[PDB]
């Protein structure tokens, strides 16, 4: 089957953008701009726009953190992907913040948020997925609740939107944003390869290798200057291949009266 | 309103006076200083208390102290609405009596706070496990 693709990281930090090469292109007579129906895990859907990008290969696909959030999948899975033709311009659109996002702001979302990142954009959106908008000093997300036609359409300027309403309460499979990933850990690249090389394949795929039986690592010393963001590190790792990071910190095992430390 | 006199500090407060309330001392005028004293109003508003004037000597150090507390501790809405990490911590050293204690007391009664005073050695002599 020539049309999966497994997802990685990217470099185009725009909430719909996706990165493919040209040989798949060729292959699959995927032109510049067009709608592609993305198909994942849960049966969760969104849709995106291909871009041109030669770093990536052919069988890799490269794509941002807020659409890997939305198919509810992580990175090194299988993906699905087509071209998707039939989509036409939307008329009306429904969007209501998420509650733990706009603690104290108080104003005319729209035209703040809503207004810029929708302008000459041509987004396409699916109903029921989340989207990351910047702002002043905080980060808001909105989840589109309805959306005329269902559940596909494209931004136009003579579309309908509202933003009046009660905050939608936080999701439980939402995959909580605002936790760290890997793209807030900078001047870095060599160590964390070097980390992710030897426990990725451990910790993603647990069984085949003990099948095949090897010595896996049981122990790894993180030793640099205080505040280079060693902790961040170990979250981010933890966080991105799927784990249950379970923080034990040093003071905290020596105050206790002896015994039951 | 507080006046200065012989050794201490004395303040006086008006009951009545004609016509009501406002007036102007007049060199013509009756004054009786002949009454119980009376007690607090019971809203605090001690003048005896330390202020920004009874510290002398330090004023670039108190000008950083108040640039970097006056405003987690005025506005805590908008602070927490801007969503910026305040400073947790701030140290003073120095030789000892120069004034340090004066200058907590000084920041914490002025800008409205609830000053909390932990001593060192009293905590050290505590006995047994109970510090
Ligand atoms: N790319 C980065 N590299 C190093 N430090 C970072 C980076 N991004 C953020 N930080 C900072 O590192 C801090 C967390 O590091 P910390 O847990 O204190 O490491 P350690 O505890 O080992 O000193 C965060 O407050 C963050 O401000
Ligand atoms: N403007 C000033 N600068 C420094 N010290 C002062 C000033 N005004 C008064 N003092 C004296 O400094 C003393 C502070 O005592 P103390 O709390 O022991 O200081 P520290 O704790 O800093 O050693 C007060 O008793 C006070 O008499």
């Amino acid at each position: 089957r020539p049309n999966r693709l497994i997802v990685d990281e990217a470099i185009n930090e725009d909430n719909s953008v996706v990165s493919l090469s040209q040989p798949k292109m060729d292959e699959l007579q995927l032109f510049r701009g067009d709608t592609v129906l993305l198909k994942g895990k849960k049966r969760r859907e969104a849709v995106c726009i291909v871009l041109s990008d030669d770093t990536c290969s052919d069988e890799k696909i490269r794509m941002n953190r807020v659409v890997r959030n939305n198919l509810r999948v992580r990175l090194g899975d299988v993906i699905s992907i087509q071209p998707c033709p039939d989509v036409k311009y939307g008329k009306r659109i429904h969007v209501l913040p998420i509650d733990d996002t706009v603690e104290g702001i108080t104003g005319n979302l729209f035209e703040v948020y809503l207004k810029p990142y929708f302008l000459e954009a041509y987004r396409p959106i699916r109903k029921g997925d989340i989207f990351l908008v910047r702002g002043g000093m905080r980060a808001v997300e909105f989840k589109v609740v309805e959306t005329d036609p269902s559940p596909y359409c494209i931004v136009a300027p003579d579309t309908v939107i509202h933003c009046e309403g009660e905050p939608i309460k936080r999701e439980d499979e939402e995959e909580s944003l605002n936790e760290v990933g890997y793209d807030d850990i900078g001047g870095c690249r060599k160590q964390l390869a070097q980390i992710k090389e030897m426990v990725e394949l451990p910790l993603r795929h647990p069984a085949l290798f003990k099948a095949i039986g090897v010595k896996p690592p049981r122990g790894i010393l993180l030793y640099g200057p205080p505040g280079t963001g060693k902790t961040l590190i170990a979250r981010a790792v933890a966080n991105e291949t799927g784990a249950f990071f379970f923080l034990i910190n040093g003071p905290e095992i020596m105050s206790k009266l002896a015994g039951e430390s």
